[PDB]
């Protein structure tokens, strides 16, 4: 159980970060705050060829790099802090719930298959509006499953999906989506094998680039 601590301040359950905040409430305040402020610039950003595993590390890191020392590494790899302990996690599995995210080798195997899918499929370019949503959800769904991150997963998973509309011609816009909504979407693929709800979210999310 030691490395999967190591991510932790002794003692507590919260995240070690650049801000050295131990309270986890504040944390979560302070690190929204400027992940909010670094996705504003990263969707200027222009489309990469590839969207592959290396672009959601680079998605990740611009993102929370400002909190996390280890922002833009997955949970598979080992990291050591500057405070010299060294973390891994390559289990994680939501709490009252039976399904786990990708294991250990497992989540390397699923970026790679979602890399290769992607390539086959051109990113998803010219596609319909219905057929963009349809494909979009599916690949949220393998990347939501791949959890890559110890944190921050969700975050760049979004930002992920709104530089992939970019590039293929459609715009994603998560911005009246709840938490709820959301969360619902997720379990409900993950846990419970049903895509409707995150099928219906694509097609609500989804609207011709303007
Ligand atoms: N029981 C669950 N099964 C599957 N996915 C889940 C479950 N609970 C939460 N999730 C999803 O896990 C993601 C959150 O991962 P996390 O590493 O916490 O990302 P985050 O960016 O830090 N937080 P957030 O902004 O809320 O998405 C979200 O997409 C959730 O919908």
């Amino acid at each position: 159980h030691h490395m999967e601590q190591n991510y932790l301040y002794k003692g507590t359950t919260t995240l070690k970060n650049k801000y050295g905040i131990k309270d986890p409430n504040k944390l979560y305040e302070r690190c929204n705050h400027d992940v909010v402020k670094e996705a504003v610039n990263f969707r200027h950003e222009p489309p990469p060829q590839n969207f592959d595993a290396a672009y959601l590390s680079l998605i990740h890191w611009s993102l929370f790099h400002k909190t996390f020392e280890w922002a833009g590494h997955t949970r598979d790899t080992s990291f050591t802090f500057e405070d010299g302990t060294t973390a891994r996690m390559p289990a994680m599995r939501p709490k009252g719930y039976e399904a786990p995210f990708a294991i250990g080798p497992q989540i390397k195997k699923e970026l790679k298959q979602l890399e290769k899918t992607l390539n086959q499929k051109n990113n998803l370019k010219g596609l319909s509006h219905q057929e963009f949503a349809e494909n979009a959800a599916d690949v949220f769904m393998a990347l939501e499953h791949a959890h890559p991150f110890r944190k921050g997963n969700g975050r760049a998973n979004r930002m992920f999906m709104e530089k992939l509309g970019q590039a293929a011609g459609h715009t994603v816009d998560f911005s009246f989506i709840t938490k709820g909504r959301m969360t619902t979407a997720c379990i409900e693929a993950m846990q419970y094998g049903n895509s409707q709800p995150m099928k219906d979210l694509f097609e609500d999310i989804t609207h011709p680039q303007k």
